């Protein structure tokens, strides 16, 4: 069979920026020492995958994007001790080497072995496991889930429950855990508080779930797309406001509504203006603002340091603050315990082949989470 | 006796920006309901007082500046209950009304009744108690301590120990409490941590005292005036660096020194660039930066939000996070109990009349804190 041999399969390759994904046949080399080869089962389309296409998030091209997924272990390389063939796993785009200063720190989660800070687009050893048309293709965040088969290092994978519905749980690999963690873990939303969430996509709706789970008394959803409002309220939002409905800036509206400003605000979009607006709408003396959105490559925002001096706290976070490998299996166990619902996030389920169409649904605002089944 | 009558005395009035203080005679109206007239015994020269002169911190002119001091209650208006004539007290440039949103929050201290955000330069009732040359003179942060007598609202005054040495504990009215509370209360410095403090002045040296007390293992002091280093070491600094000695940017130097970044960083200067530099040198996934310095009016800083996305926490604070009315008395009691020392901060003591030379000592970089005696 396939073990130890080169496998040929279909992958969605992005050759150029702003071009559609090309469904190609690629050759996936076998797992080297401390690597694992995975058979993909389901993969969600996250806006960050779209940032690569738009040139917003720069990573070496050509590449096989995709990072929000769930699959099954096909083979493991020499030295692997955390997973074995036939094991259901979720690849980790934010690794957990367990040995750097971040992993050793009780709170940091942005492991130094990550490939997001300075994208090399390769494996930990600096080489690629993908070949298409004889040309080496880059990896994306050490995951590359838009492929029937993918190879990831041991530090970038977690073993999860054997009874896990992989087509639902793949959301824990990004969107959900990110939004949920930003609220309960990072911001530390308090019972009775008033929160504001800018952006009601898959990650934004998950922030709303975190806040509701944390006990927030009031949760204001903000989005320029009013069609997103029903789902927001469905998952926990008390009210939703659309900026274009107002003659005066939204931070002013939010300040008046909350009688001085919100307790916690989240930016879950990726725009420089909304990041400052979110900071501004939280209470000046003790408000917390968390940036969840990924900003456009090489751009600086402008803000008045006085917003901070008065007492506000501004933070940012990757993967919702969770140490990936420790937390991923745990969230799956909690999902299984029926502790939270993922369904409201899944709006479309399409075959992997219909990849470009799932992206078209995102860009147009028709979808929240589209899962691609292989 | 002076009770109920207008008092004519000397005060340093600032008529124009960038101009010397004019020590002259002013009339100090008696205290109205819930106001207190105080005789000033000692007052410190904080850099914020110089910001007014330079126009860095905008407050209506002509004004009687000064906000870090100590004195004795001369008379109380109707309804005053928290202080009585003969009490030693410290004027609070940050009030504690106890009724508003911020006062009732367990963490916040920036009282809504403050005159720092929207400076009117008057009493809580919109009127002034100062007259010079027939012309009304403005108050500053509701304290105006550069006067032999001053009137403050009850919410802006705290009674301290009857045995307190006013010429020393006056620094508790601002410089010390600010720097100290920034480390232990705001940034919450941990045992064994590496800290960096930009600005080795009265407030910065006090930050170092807070880090030492919190157990910091390493505390690097940054200043372009190498003369400040000896006193820094003396109060806690393990090492000191002068950005001018290096060919490469200090955030790089500091990052390499602490093997990937400091745990906590403090900007205690008031410059836009050092605020950004301070954030950048703390560890990217769990570093915490605290802005203590007062920035130039209406000037915005430019920064890359990725600095925060990776996991950094950015916050600022007024008066070290201390609820003024609550904290001040306890801090004076601890001083008495010898829990901390104020002496290393005091480098020059001058009679009030020498106020102008005191400010020149601050500008020449020769002093830390000059106490002015009445
Ligand atoms: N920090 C992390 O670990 C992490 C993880 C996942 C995703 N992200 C980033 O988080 C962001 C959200 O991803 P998502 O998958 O939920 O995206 P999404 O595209 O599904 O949702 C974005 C939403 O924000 C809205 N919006 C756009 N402009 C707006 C504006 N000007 N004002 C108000 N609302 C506006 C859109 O209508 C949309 O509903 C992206 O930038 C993604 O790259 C970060
Ligand atoms: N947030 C608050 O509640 C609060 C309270 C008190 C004072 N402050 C502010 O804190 C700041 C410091 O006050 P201070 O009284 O200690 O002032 P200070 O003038 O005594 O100290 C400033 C120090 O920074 C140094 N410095 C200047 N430029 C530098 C540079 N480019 N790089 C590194 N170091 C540099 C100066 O040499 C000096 O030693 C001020 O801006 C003041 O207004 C804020
Ligand atoms: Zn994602
Ligand atoms: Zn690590
Ligand atoms: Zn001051
Ligand atoms: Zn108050």
């Amino acid at each position: 069979s396939t073990a130890g041999k080169v496998i040929k399969c279909k992958a969605a390759v992005l050759w150029e920026e702003k071009k559609p994904f090309s469904i190609e046949e690629v050759e996936v080399a076998p797992p080297k020492a401390h690597e694992v080869r995975i058979k993909m089962v389901a993969t969600g389309i996250c806006r960050s995958d779209d940032h690569v296409v738009s040139g917003t998030l720069v990573t070496p091209l050509p590449v096989i994007a995709g990072h929000e997924a769930a699959g099954i272990v096909e083979s493991i390389g020499e030295g692997v001790t955390t997973v074995r063939p036939g094991d259901k796993v979720i690849p980790l785009w934010t690794p957990q080497c367990g040995k750097c200063r971040v992993c050793k720190h009780p709170e940091g989660n942005f492991c130094l072995k990550n490939d997001l800070s300075m994208p090399r687009g390769t494996m930990q050893d600096g080489t690629s496991r993908f070949t298409c048309r004889g040309k080496p293709i880059h990896h994306f965040l050490g995951t590359s889930t838009f492929s029937q088969y993918t190879v990831v290092d041991e530090i970038s994978v977690a073993k999860i429950d054997a009874a896990s519905p992989l087509e639902k749980v793949c959301l824990i690999g990004c969107g959900f855990s990110t939004g949920y963690g930003s609220a309960v873990k990072v911001a530390k939303v308090t019972q009775g508080s008033t929160c504001a969430v800018f952006g009601l996509g898959g990650v934004g709706l998950s922030v709303i779930m975190g806040c509701k789970a944390a006990g927030a008394a009031r949760i204001i959803g903000v989005d320029i797309n009013k069609d997103k409002f029903a789902k927001a309220k469905e998952v926990g939002a008390t009210e939703c406001v659309n900026p274009q409905d107002y003659k005066k800036p939204i931070q002013e509206v939010l300040t008046e509504m909350s009688n001085g400003g919100v307790d916690f605000s989240f930016e879950v979009i990726g725009r420089l203006d909304t990041m400052v607006t979110a900071l501004s709408c939280c209470q000046e003396a003790y408000g917390v603002s968390v940036i969840v959105g990924v900003p456009p490559d090489s751009q600086n925002l402008s803000m008045n340091p006085m917003l901070l001096l008065s007492g506000r706290t501004w933070k940012g976070a990757i993967f919702g603050g969770f140490k990936s490998k420790d937390s991923v299996p745990k969230l799956v166990a909690d999902f299984m315990a029926k502790k939270f619902a993922l369904d409201p996030l899944i709006t479309h389920v399409l075959p992997f082949e219909k990849i470009n169409e799932g992206f078209d649904l995102l860009r147009s605002g028709e979808s929240i989470r589209t899962i691609l089944t292989f």
